[PDB]
């Protein structure tokens, strides 16, 4: 099934290296921007969205008017939600590098991240265009055997759950 | 959708040849080495886990958190457990052969076993890497047409369920 995810636009917390999970941030200027050249850049199918702001202005400034789903949520970093990447203890650091055995103290694990992530894509009847977050484009990115960081504001278009199809990034 | 097959590494009934199912055994040496040697093979996808100790063991060495399902666990010999395969008695050994059916007394049928590991596969969501044991493995090539020459500590990828991809024999 062709499914096109987008990662939102940049916030703040992008350039200050914090994680940020249900922590509600505005798009900076630059995450504006980035989400206006999405518009013509997407395809016109129905669009889905994360529920959080980001997510949804992202969408809008690409030109969609998606229905909105928690269940494209970004990863609930629970008691680590705004903290440096940089001061993150080692093994926390490790658990999201080797996207594994990750849970965080009043937060979300990534094996119940992953299970919320594919369940709401096995759903899906028809291709759509997904506005979420970096760890839900990661989490399908690496199901399906690839390094899944990609910018903000990119896109990735993958035929699930099989293989990627392009990575798309606008400068 | 890509599933990478695993079996656990060895355990003294393995070199011993006797039928191990839901007996507990832990990894030998050399199964602990099997493992970690696995660790540079197989991709970084979903992990899940036999609950079984020696299956548990081989994931954590091969550089993986599963979550683990006794749906994944081999079939329960109940008391052949731990019996020898030379001496096996022809009636068991002849059921085992002909895969027709299966039902050894106080353990599990084969159709409870199938019932079991398949229900499971048809509800994975995405690719994954699967720490199980050779009577899965064996199940899984089965059901693509495959024999199941797969030893202990070795991988089948699948596109499932269609054919097999690759196997990864070290």
């Amino acid at each position: 099934m062709e499914l096109w995810l987008v990662r939102h636009g940049e916030t703040l917390w992008n350039r200050e290296g914090r994680l940020l999970g249900w922590t509600d941030l505005p798009l900076t200027a630059e995450g504006e921007a980035q989400a206006r050249r999405l518009k013509g850049a997407l395809p016109s199918l129905p669009a889905f969205s994360s529920d959080m702001l980001r997510a949804r202005r992202t969408a809008e400034l690409a030109g969609f008017s998606p229905r909105l789903y928690p269940e494209l949520r970004e990863i609930h970093f629970g008691a680590l939600e705004g903290a440096l990447w940089e001061t993150l203890d080692p093994r926390y650091k490790e658990a999201l590098l080797r996207f594994q055995g990750f849970h965080p103290p009043g937060g979300e694990s990534l094996s119940a991240f992953q299970e919320r992530v594919f369940r709401f894509l096995e759903g899906l009847k028809a291709p759509a265009v997904l506005f979420t977050h970096g760890g839900v484009v990661r989490a399908v990115l690496r199901a399906l055997g690839e390094d899944g960081l990609v910018p903000p504001g990119s896109a990735v278009a993958v035929d699930w759950p099989r293989r990627v199809l392009v990575r798309l990034a606008l400068d």
